[PDB]
């Protein structure tokens, strides 16, 4: 049978699902470690026992404990980021779209999800493989990975919670992959992993640590990078999160075995409902538990491994969206809101900037604002909106990665670097929001080739280029088939724009405000 | 005669002159200090002791001693700023136009010479008085006051060489002009100080300190304010460069007294051989010895006063040029050259922030270049070269005064504001030095009137509206005869264009820039 298949661990069967009035395979619900339950919080994980008999994967698993956006309750526009299935601490599967006929050694891509951390699920409907794996004749794989305090939860030292285990917990599913994807029809020799957001800056740490690197050939970031100054913290930084939680939860904090054996016997709800609570700064962009920089999945600090080619060198493809800030402010900044302009006034775009760069003295925001302000028109609503949305999408997203992707192309070997820019005919979030953090997210999984989903024609045809070079991208190390995507280079940073106008190149993406973040402004907190 | 005048000094008897095809009288190097030679150098100037007979003012008197530029030797671009008679310690005289038939009680207009408070002449072809004296019929006289060591060497606590008395120089003139212009017909209530450069700087001096307030009514400002950063110095800096002045001389050093004894043993040239030697850095756009903040003249800091309201309430009428900063990097900027396009490289450009603003540290070396280079474009010489001449004047001219304008707005009584940019058609110097400091005066002056001087029809219609609005300004307090001047206000900040072309009012001159220049990077050197 088509959807029988024998893997290392043991037999899996799947199920059938239509698509573009076709079908193909899918396995779903793939256990590939022991559930991370009792005293295992907080640990490495570990490898799935394999299991006799036929493990039935037709249909999708719990997804991992995390906090639930409640802030438009029904709204699809925030729901659609919410777990759909039931949550649990037993929530290490992957899933697997195959084309049908089976293929014989195919193109793998694995979908790294993003949720800042302390969210996500591999079973959203936006992150749906079937539509790439069928038009694309791939084997589509999303994994999953403990977000939160369960899975980066991070008291250096000890071996009970060390931190980094959300990281293992997806190098765990890299690894199942590798040993088992041929079974499906995959290329283990050929596998792209792709991510947005916390899945991009995910992609990325695996590029850089030595342990992850031989798991994979080619990567796929998307609005995300390792050194985002959201995506790690040090490892004191992270001890003190640790200890604050604890104490949120009356623990007894004499002893890493302490805390760590109250911590365990909370139940996850406990842990969610204070978690917020342990963030250093009033800010934005910010999340509790996080990466740490521990000397071993990282070796040494991410800058001095970018400095001196300390990663794994090979193909990427990684991009920006034009306004990745905006859900931010919505969500924790005065002044706006989900069905107004939003038009900020001076007081809240200067409440704005403190929020925004969190980590930084006087002078500092006084170069942000600066930076940020139309002197000739400071009382202008939509300058102020716009300007606030801008710095927190290059402080958060697109100069963290341009910084990334000139140290990478120095060592690297191909990059392409993209701009997305279309806004969506049929977007359900206000105008001024823009082309929203993670809205290119539905044209990779190509939901705009679903009629009912009510996109225009010309998206459904972007959505189809993308998940071709995207795709064309994951099997060659080229986006283009052999009106070309320049490759970028550290002499010309060339980029093109996607959307649905003719491709146009452009160079520098935002070089003006990245030197401004990424050289002046540390130079400045610093000295002062 | 018309061309004798009794004065409570003395009388004089002046020379009759031709101006375009008709004539009028000029009193010519009237004494109003005894000449300050000798034991008299570095100290205050004493009014001039009556004279019984008839003084002689038919011809120019003669220059104080100053530094001579031979850089373009017989370029007149350059030469029409040398002194033109020959140069003595004994040059403290007025020169005075009157209007033919002798006026009655008219409007009063004195000019105070720019030239770095180290050199100046009131004897300037571009300085003759004639053309507007007569055109608009005002009485003009045009002062001199001692430049360089001889009027700024500074010791303070010395009565020998207490500093500013090239300032007081200007305040002994302005009393002899309030004691005898109506003699000429002047009305001495009437009086409009005006001056370009340090002279713009020195009339807003007077409009600060509080023993000079009462000698004036109005006055205009043309690219120069107090506060611009080379037009003074603390009395331990002032000290300091008097005292390394001494020890380039081999002057004995032990006391006050032995300094200014050797001082003043030397011959002029001694002094203005050695005088630059004295800068604390390699700098550009700063001079040896300007007035020092002593808590006499300037009873606080500048600043202080400006706050404070603390000074001279009244109208004032100022402006800047489009390209202050040109002539600076000519003279002292690598890459920089007369006869070519002075396309400038990245590093000539670095070299040239270091020497502009030569009291930053690295970090605000850094923000400076930040805030001038366009990143993506960052070879290209033509931006590089505009850019720093940008720096230049926005930091020693147009920053400054737009800081004292605003603050002298919010007490003053009235205050007109100008944008000089009209680049005349037989300018002399190339291109790339634009709209040139001090390039506006030869327009105030009208000598775009004379024909054989080639200006265009249109350059002669420019000239004749700048000479009314600045003698019907001086003579009401509004350049406006009864298409209109707007008044620059706190709350709309306008101002005009001054060119050929139809009139247009703007805002907020350049505001971007400014907040830099007068509010950032101040705070950046404090606190680094
Ligand atoms: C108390 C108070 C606040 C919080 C809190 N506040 C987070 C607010 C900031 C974060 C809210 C965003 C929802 C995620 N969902 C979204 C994601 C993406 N794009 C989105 C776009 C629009 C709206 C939601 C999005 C792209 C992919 C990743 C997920 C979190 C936990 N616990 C708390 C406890
Ligand atoms: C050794 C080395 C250098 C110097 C020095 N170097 C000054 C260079 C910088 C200054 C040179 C400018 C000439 C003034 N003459 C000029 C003035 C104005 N505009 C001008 C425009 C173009 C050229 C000259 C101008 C507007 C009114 C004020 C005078 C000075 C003394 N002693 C020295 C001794
Ligand atoms: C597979 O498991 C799901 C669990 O809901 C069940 O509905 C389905 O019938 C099962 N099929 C088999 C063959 O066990
Ligand atoms: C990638 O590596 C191959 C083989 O080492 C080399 O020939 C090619 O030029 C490289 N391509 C890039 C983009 O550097
Ligand atoms: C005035 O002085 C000048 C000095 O050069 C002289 O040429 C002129 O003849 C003098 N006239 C009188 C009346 O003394
Ligand atoms: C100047 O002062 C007069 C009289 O004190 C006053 O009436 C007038 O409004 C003032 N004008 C300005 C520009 O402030």
């Amino acid at each position: 049978s088509e959807l029988l298949v024998n893997t290392k661990s043991g037999k899996v069967m799947g199920t059938r699902v239509p698509v573009l009035s076709s079908h193909i395979s899918a396995f779903l619900g793939i256990p590939f470690a022991e559930p991370p339950v009792g005293n295992m919080r907080f640990r490495r994980p570990e490898p799935k026992k394999p299991w006799s008999g036929v493990w039935n994967a037709s249909t999708y698993p719990n997804n991992c404990q995390q906090y639930v956006d409640e802030q438009f309750p029904g709204f699809s526009g925030s729901e659609m980021w919410n777990p759909n299935r039931e949550m649990s601490e037993d929530c290490l599967y992957l899933n697997i779209w195959v084309p049908s006929p089976r293929p014989k050694s195919t193109t793998v891509m694995v979908w790294i999800y993003g949720g800042g951390f302390y969210s996500g699920s591999s079973t959203l409907d936006v992150y749906n493989g079937k539509y790439l794996a069928y038009t694309e004749e791939v084997v589509l794989v999303s994994l999953s990975y403990r977000v939160g305090a369960f899975g980066f939860l991070a008291l250096h030292g000890s071996q009970e919670a060390p931190g980094n285990v959300g990281l293992l917990d997806q190098r765990m599913a890299l690894q199942w992959v590798h040993d088992n994807i041929q079974f499906f029809g995959g290329d283990p020799k050929t596998v792209t992993i792709f991510g947005e957001s916390a899945g991009g800056a995910s992609v990325g740490m695996h590029i850089l640590s030595p342990g992850s690197r031989d798991l994979f050939r080619r990567a796929i970031l998307q609005s995300g990078s390792p050194n985002c100054p959201w995506a790690s913290v040090s490892v004191a930084e992270g001890r003190r999160r640790a200890v604050e939680l604890g104490r949120n939860l009356n623990c007894n904090l004499n002893s890493d075995e302490e805390l760590i054996h109250c911590l365990r016997e909370k139940k996850p709800q406990e842990l969610i409902d204070v978690e917020w609570n342990v963030l250093p700064f009033d800010s934005i962009f910010r999340f509790s538990f996080v990466p740490v920089i521990d000397g071993e999945f990282f070796p040494t600090s991410l800058e001095s491994m970018l400095n001196s080619g300390n990663f794994k060198k090979t193909q990427i493809l990684l991009g920006v969206n034009k306004d990745e800030g905006s859900f931010f402010l919505l969500y924790g900044a005065p002044g706006f809101s989900k069905d107004s302009e939003s038009k900020i006034s001076r007081e809240d775009f200067m409440s704005g900037v403190k929020l925004s760069v969190p980590h930084a003295n006087d002078l500092g925001l006084d170069a942000v604002t600066l930076q940020y302000t139309d002197w000739m028109d400071d009382n202008n609503g939509i300058k102020n909106r716009d300007g606030l949305d801008d710095i927190v999408g290059d402080h958060n997203v697109i100069c963290p990665l341009m910084h990334f992707v000139n140290k990478y192309t120095k060592f690297g070997n191909g990059t392409y670097l993209y701009f997305f820019n279309h806004r969506a005919s049929n977007l359900v979030w206000p105008e001024w929001m823009g082309v929203i953090h993670g809205y290119e997210i539905e044209f990779v999984f190509g939901l705009p080739l679903v009629k009912e989903l009510n996109y225009t024609a010309e998206e459904e045809a972007l959505s189809r280029r993308i998940m071709h070079y995207w795709a064309t991208f994951a099997k060659t190390g080229n986006p283009n088939e052999p009106s070309k995507w320049p490759l970028f280079t550290t002499k010309e940073q060339k980029f093109i724009d996607l959307n649905t106008e003719p491709m146009k190149v452009h160079q520098r993406l935002r070089v003006q405000m990245c030197v401004f973040w990424n050289q002046f402004l540390p130079k400045l907190l610093n000295a002062t």
